[PDB]
Order: structure tokens, then C-alpha cells, then sequence
């Protein structure tokens, strides 16, 4: 038994080395793993060519099955193990069993020697020789002879550190058991103050963690370049220390300093550091204090993790769930009949080689991205319940040969079988399950994960888009009308008229939907309770809310007002807006109150623009007067400004009608009020020379639309949509839940990626005919066998457009990436 710092291959192909703790300190020792890959040769005959040393076997595994791949034609797979070494040596010549006729491709030929090994073998290794010295002088084999123990403690730690940081000339590094630190190129003072004063402020943690790394040092502020290689060679003689790595240029530092690869390292990355230009002393005192004193905390998750996973310490990192999700779920794949289709160095799945060909439902799957939603627009009077949802791709995995987009069941019932151990293991208090089920959306997502296939994505996403329908059906079986919808939020609304009433009825409504079976996972809380609400989109609506309905008391009432189309109006006229929606709101309320306190029409709202006609109208007037009065003039033409933003595509010319226009359009959302609305309409438009039924008495969208599908929060882990154009701002920089700003020029990428996509989907289109929308079956023809000639599917102006509103937003905001990526066109 003994416990592995560290996996590394050697130079020599098939050769690992690894730094393992020894029964004493800390030892090297020498392996030699062989290469395992899988063939499909021949029909069923084939040129054998056995007198080469090797392994040969006609296995049965389960091949992963590629939309392009519709013939199983012959199915002899072969499993084949073989050491590299006699593998490079034969990948010189031609005439040789890898490259001949029949050759389909290989399976497994991108997983190193190292991978294998910290798969099958993992860090708890032991002998069963039953030639010791024989086998440690050279590389002991392992094929032959190995096994993996059990891991529960995977060592008693007691032994020092090291420690060197950089910060883009700012090479730092602390020593456990030294009592200096030296900064390569006032100070003294602030760095003692401010270790002093983390010092008392984490007394508790420092104490907790004291065990692991234990104090005042001296300070120094320090041709200069070449003293690290004296201080790693210093520490090389000192110590056998585990070291502490934390620089956007490790790669640079391993290569620029020989000595640090003849110890075990661990690597804490976390780049992106910059400097404010000013002041960067205490910044980065307070940066090198609390990575000091945090190195405790570190080391102690590191090693939680470590032992309950099975992997060596050198071999993790913080921020790497998607490296145990696929050591483990490949260990547990690799106990099964099923290929791994293991990848590195490439974000694709692994398939024999045809991955690397283009085919037209593999690019259909990898930008089917956008998700649907529901919006139903006007104004209610009954009270409406607003409710958020929460694990839904946990519960919809794990609720629930014709076919070939389908992806395999074997790997979804293992996946489904895996995530319900996790789930069960985490309800018994095991934080680092818990951690693993919240970040197992996030690697499902992410392509840079490897075993990452576009078609589990797909098919993730294909259940999530089943299980919402079904949710939005379950809620309609009973009393209910959906306002909106979406992955997070959901509106409901209520057949009752007071929210007092509505307490049972809710929680009643909520067990019966937790209660369900297919419901059984989700997580389900009630935020707002609506009084009356004018919804008319997710961006623009206003209302009266109380947060929560108490008991014996009047509940809390207050106003909400949120209206992007108050931006596209003219800098004089927005206050009046704002004035007016706040009357017509209260006209709503004072009737709707009447109503109830009387007893598809509704009379609770029928009557209510009785109240304010006649003084709406004098304004009106008056307001026409003085704009025909001082629109000419020039000192005056300030507050006359038409304000332009990205998304605006309407070109018009006098403010009033859209102001008025604005104003009736919100009114005629009644749905049940209509005539009455229509009177006042015609009315208002009779004070200006036009009429009724006009062109340009027509109310439109102010604003275009931009939306980016899936966008990721690292912090939180919120997945949502956001909107370039009709969103706010300060909203598009910072996530929603957790208010942290968001990376720019990850944007900007963002961004580009979705253009690019658009381009390429309009370039491979379709074409429809004219007259009968049949689609064209053939390459070359002039038209039509009827009537009729050909269309594409995805017209010109719209890209045009597309392109247009990319054009305003990178121009508002400060994008210059997306700009050049313009430029080139
Ligand atoms: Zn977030
Ligand atoms: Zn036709």
C-alpha cells in the first residue's frame, strides 16, 4: 500500500513515473504501461500477420453510434493490447496491420499511458510481487501485476511546503519553515499591519488549519531574474516539499526553470490578475496575505477531495469537477462492455476518424441552441403568483437501431444509475456530492470537458424541452392560466380575486406538484404575489405586488414600473408619461376596488377611463400647442432630441404621436375593454389631422431583438439567455442572482461564435419552390416540375437586418474585437 503525490510519463514511450510516499519520505519509482486500442478490421477474414508480438482478441463492446454511421455492415471488433514502443517502432512502414483495406478507424489511440493507469490503477497502489529490488533497479511492470486498495485515509500528511507566485516583476515566494520574504523588483510596515490584521480577523481558520501549515517573517523588497533558479536549486538541496504554483505562465516557469520537474508539484491557477495603475501595494499585499493564509483552507478541500475520489494530489485542481466526472464515469464505463470514445487535446468526441468529416445533421444538432417560451399578453385583475424552478436537468435526467440521432441507452442508464448514487449519497450529508451534482449541468454544457458528445447534449436538452411541456400541461390540468414561462421562472395566474385566499390554494397546488412522481426532484418557491398586473412582455410591464401574504394584517402594497419604451421617447414627454401610467394604474385600482366591494366581459375594470378622459384630453391639447409652438426654434431643440439606441429601427419624425400612440397601445391591452378604448383612441387622434385607421397612427415595436441562449455564470451556475438589445444596462455585465461582473471579452467571443453560426446556417440552407413548398430533391434543375421557381428558406434581408443590429450594438458599447471580426468582410 502506498499513497501517489503524482502520474507522469517519461520521454520513452510506455514509461511512467511516479513520486509516491514510501513506507519513510517521499520515493521515485519506474513503470511501463502498454497501449490498448480497438479495430475494426476486415469483414471476417482478415490478414492477421500474427508473427508480431502482440495481443489479439474478437471482443463485443458496445461502439458508440454516429448519426452518419448507418450500416453496421461487418462487426468484428478487435481488441488489441500492445506496448508503444513496438508501436512507434512499427508505425514506420506501411504494409502492416494499423494501415490496410477495411481499416474503419480506431477507437481508443489518443488515451496515454498516464491516463490508464490513474483510471484502472488509481493512487492507492500496492504489490502482490509474492525480484523487488530486480523490479525497482529498472521499471517494474504493471500489466502483469496490479490492483487498487481501498482509499478512506489516504495519508497521515505531516511534511513542509512551497510556495512561489507571480503577479503580471512581482515573482514571489514564501518558505513553511523559512522566516523571510523576499519581492523581486513603507512596505515593511503595511505588509506587517496587514498580516497582523488578517492574522486576528481568520485567528479561527489559521487555528483549524495549523496542522497542515503554521508567524511574522522578514520582508524585503529586492540580474535580479536569474535568482530563481538559485532559490529552487537552494529549496532542491534543503528539502525532498510539496510546491505551491500560482501564474498565468506556468507552462513558462516549468520550462524556464529546469529543477521543477525533479519534485512533486501542485498547481493553483488562477489567472486574470492586473494591476490598477495606482497603488498596487495594498491590492497585492492584500492578495499575497490572504493566498498565504487561504493555502491551509486549500490544501485541506484538496485533500478531501483526494481521498474521497480516489486521485493523487498532484493530479487535481479547485476549479476541475469535470475531471473526476470523467475519471469516474469512465472507470465505471471501463467495468462495462462499452468504448470509451475517449478524446484529448481536442473538445470532440472520439469516433475512429469520421468525426473529423462534415455532415449536415451533426451541424443541425450543434447550433440547435435556442430555447421557447411563452408570453401572453394583457391585463388581469386576478391575483397572480410568481414561482421560480430550480434542478430541473437533474430531475429531467433522471426522471426519464430505427433511430440513428439517438444516443446510446446503455451510457444514459449508467449516467441516470451514477447521478441517483450522487443524489443519495449527497442527502447524506457529503458536501463534495452536493458540489458534484451542482456542477454536473455545467460540464454536461461545456465542450472543453472530454467524453463530450454534441449528441448527449442534444438529447439532455431534447428531455428538458419534454419535461417543461409536461410541467406547463400538469398546470393547466387544474385551475390555471400560464402568463410566462421559462427555465426559471413561471407565472401562473390565480382564479381568486383576493391574495389572502390564495394560501391554502397555493400550497395545496405546490405538494399536489411536488408530490408527482416525474416532479419529484424539483424545487419549487413562491416570490411575489400579484395584486393587479399589466403584462404585455418580460421587459415591460407594471403592476401592484406584495412580497408575502401575512396573517390578521393588511398585506404591504407596492408599485413596480418597468418600461424600456419610456427610453425611446423624447427627453420632455417621458415625465409625462411616467405621470399618466401612474393615473391610469390608479384608475384600474379604484375601480377594481369598487367592483369588489359591490358584490368575456369583467366588470371590475369595465368604466375606468371614465375618470380621467376630459383632464387626458386638455393636456393633450395643450401639449400639441406648445410643441407646434417652439419646435422650430433653436435654443429650444435640445429637449426635442429623438434619443437613439441599438435595436432602433423606426424612423419617424413628431414626438406627440408616439407618445400618444405609446399611451393608447398600453390602455388596448384590456382584451375585454376594447370599444371604449377605441372611442378614446379615435378622440385623441381627431386633435391631430388624421385618421383612424392610418399607416402612421399604427403602434409598433421601438427595439429589435438580440438574444444569446445558455449563457453560463462560473460562480453561480446559472443558465439563462440574455438579450443584447432589449436589456437594461448593468444588467448585461453582471449575473443575475450573484451580483459579479461578468468577463467582456468573453462577449465579444460570444458574440462572434453566434454570427459565424448564423452565416454558416443561411449558407446551407434549403431551397423551396414557389407555388408548392415541396423541396428540391435534386442538384442540377432549372425549376419546379410544376409551376414555380425556387426560394430559399432563410431569406436575404433578414441576415441583412441581423447583421445591421450587430453593426449598432458593437457600436454602442465598446466591442473592438467584433468589430474587426466586421472588418474582414
Ligand atoms: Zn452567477
Ligand atoms: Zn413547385
Amino acid at each position: 500500500t502506498w499513497e501517489v503525490l503524482q502520474y507522469k510519463d517519461s520521454g520513452e514511450p510506455g514509461v511512467l513515473e511516479v513520486f509516491v510516499t514510501i513506507n519513510g519520505k517521499v520515493q521515485n519509482i519506474t513503470f511501463h504501461i502498454p497501449k490498448t486500442i480497438y479495430m475494426k478490421f476486415k469483414s471476417q477474414t482478415m490478414p492477421l500477420q500474427k508473427i508480431k508480438n502482440c495481443l489479439i482478441e474478437k471482443s463485443s463492446a458496445s461502439l458508440p453510434n454516429n448519426p452518419k454511421t448507418s450500416n453496421p455492415a461487418g462487426g468484428q471488433l478487435f481488441k488489441i493490447t500492445l506496448p508503444e514502443s513496438v508501436f512507434l517502432e512499427e508505425k514506420e512502414n506501411c504494409t502492416s496491420i494499423f494501415n490496410d483495406e477495411n481499416v474503419l478507424g480506431v477507437f481508443e489511440g489518443t488515451i496515454t499511458p498516464h491516463q490508464r493507469a490513474i483510471m484502472d490503477l488509481g493512487a492507492s497502489v500496492t504489490f502482490r510481487s509474492k525480484a523487488l529490488g530486480k523490479g525497482i533497479q529498472q521499471g517494474f511492470e504493471m500489466k502483469d501485476l496490479s490492483m487498487a486498495e481501498n482509499e478512506r485515509y489516504l495519508s497521515g500528511f505531516s511534511m513542509d511546503i512551497g510556495y512561489l507566485l507571480h503577479f503580471p516583476e512581482f515573482f514571489s515566494l514564501f518558505k513553511s519553515w523559512g522566516d523571510t520574504i523576499t519581492i523581486l523588483v513603507i512596505n515593511a510596515s503595511s505588509l506587517g499591519q496587514i498580516y497582523k490584521q488578517m492574522f486576528e480577523k481568520k485567528k479561527g481558520k489559521i487555528e483549524t488549519y495549523s496542522y497542515l501549515v503554521d508567524i511574522n517573517f522578514e520582508f524585503v523588497y529586492f540580474k535580479l531574474y536569474r535568482r530563481l533558479s538559485q532559490e529552487t536549486t537552494k529549496l532542491k538541496e534543503e528539502r525532498g516539499f510539496l510546491l505551491l504554483l500560482q501564474s498565468p505562465f506556468i507552462t513558462k516557469l516549468l520550462g524556464t526553470i529546469r529543477l521543477l520537474n525533479q519534485m512533486p508539484i501542485v498547481k493553483l491557477s488562477l489567472n486574470e490578475v492586473l494591476l490598477p495603475q495606482l497603488n498596487w501595494q495594498p491590492t497585492l499585499l492584500k492578495k499575497l496575505v490572504n493566498h498565504v493564509l487561504s493555502s491551509g483552507s486549500w490544501i485541506s478541500h484538496l485533500i478531501k477531495l483526494s481521498q474521497y475520489s480516489n486521485i493523487p494530489i498532484c493530479n487535481l485542481r479547485l476549479d476541475s469537477m469535470d475531471y473526476i466526472i470523467d475519471v469516474l464515469y469512465a472507470r465505471k464505463l471501463k467495468k462495462e462492455n462499452i468504448v470509451l470514445w475517449w478524446n484529448e487535446k481536442a473538445p470532440l468526441p472520439d469516433h475512429g476518424g469520421i468525426q473529423n468529416d462534415f455532415d449536415l445533421n451533426t451541424s443541425w444538432i450543434m447550433n440547435d441552441s435556442e430555447f421557447p417560451k411563452i408570453n401572453n399578453s394583457g391585463v388581469y385583475d386576478n391575483v397572480v403568483l410568481d414561482v421560480g424552478v430550480d434542478n430541473l436537468t437533474v430531475n429531467t435526467i433522471l426522471t426519464s437501431e430505427f433511430v440513428h440521432d439517438a444516443f446510446s441507452n446503455d451510457a444514459l442508464n449508467v449516467l441516470r444509475g451514477m447521478l441517483k448514487e450522487w443524489w443519495d449519497e449527497a442527502l447524506k450529508e457529503n458536501s463534495t456530492a452536493d458540489l458534484l451534482v451542482n456542477s454536473l449541468a455545467s460540464w454536461v454544457q461545456n465542450p472543453n470537458a472530454k467524453l463530450f458528445d454534441g449528441l448527449l447534449r442534444y438529447h439532455v436538452h431534447n428531455l428538458t424541452k419534454k419535461a417543461l411541456l409536461q410541467l406547463v400541461n400538469e398546470f393547466s390540468a387544474l385551475g390555471s392560466t400560464i402568463v410566462y414561462a421559462d427555465r426559471n421562472q413561471i407565472l401562473i395566474k390565480t382564479n381568486k380575486y383576493s391574495p389572502e385566499n390564495c394560501y391554502a390554494y397555493s400550497q395545496y397546488m405546490m405538494k399536489a406538484v411536488r408530490t408527482n412522481p416525474m416532479f419529484s426532484y424539483l424545487d419549487l418557491n413562491i416570490k411575489r404575489y400579484w395584486d393587479l398586473l399589466i403584462w404585455m412582455d418580460k421587459f415591460n410591464f407594471s403592476g401592484l405586488a406584495c412580497i408575502e401574504i401575512e396573517e390578521k394584517e393588511n398585506q404591504d402594497y407596492t408599485a413596480v414600473s418597468q418600461w424600456q419604451l419610456k427610453k425611446f421617447l423624447s427627453p420632455i414627454y417621458q415625465p409625462e408619461f411616467e405621470d399618466w401610467m401612474m393615473i391610469i394604474l390608479d384608475s384600474m385600482l379604484k375601480t377594481k376596488q369598487s367592483y369588489l366591494k359591490l358584490n368575456s366581459v369583467e366588470n371590475s375594470l369595465n368604466g375606468f377611463s371614465h375618470l380621467f378622459s376630459k383632464p387626458l384630453m386638455k393636456r393633450v391639447k395643450k401639449l400639441f400647442k406648445n410643441q407646434q409652438e417652439f419646435i422650430l426654434d433653436p435654443q429650444y431643440e435640445a429637449d426635442y432630441v429623438i434619443p437613439v439606441l441599438p435595436g432602433s429601427h423606426l424612423n419617424v419624425k413628431n414626438p406627440l404621436l408616439e407618445l400618444v400612440k405609446s399611451l393608447c397601445h398600453v390602455m388596448l391591452l384590456s382584451k375585454s375593454t376594447i370599444l371604449e378604448i377605441r372611442t378614446l383612441r379615435k378622440e385623441l387622434l381627431k386633435i391631430f389631422e388624421l385618421r383612424e385607421f392610418a399607416k402612421v397612427a399604427e403602434f409598433k415595436d421601438p427595439s429589435l431583438s438580440l438574444v444569446v441562449p445558455d449563457f453560463l455564470c462560473e460562480y453561480c451556475f446559472f443558465i439563462s439567455d440574455i438579450d443584447f438589445c432589449k436589456a437594461a444596462p448593468e444588467s448585461i455585465f453582471s449575473c443575475v442572482r450573484c451580483h459579479k461582473a461578468f468577463n467582456q471579452v468573453l462577449l465579444q467571443e460570444h458574440l462572434i461564435q453566434k454570427l459565424r453560426s448564423d452565416i454558416e446556417s443561411y449558407l446551407i440552407q434549403d431551397l423551396r419552390c414557389s407555388r408548392c413548398h415541396k423541396v428540391k430533391r435534386d442538384y442540377m434543375s432549372a425549376h419546379c416540375p410544376c409551376a414555380g421557381a425556387w426560394e430559399g428558406t432563410l431569406p436575404r434581408e433578414s441576415i441583412v437586418q441581423k447583421l445591421n443590429v450587430f453593426k449598432q450594438v458593437a457600436k454602442y458599447y465598446g466591442f473592438d474585437i467584433l468589430l474587426s471580426c466586421i472588418a474582414d468582410l
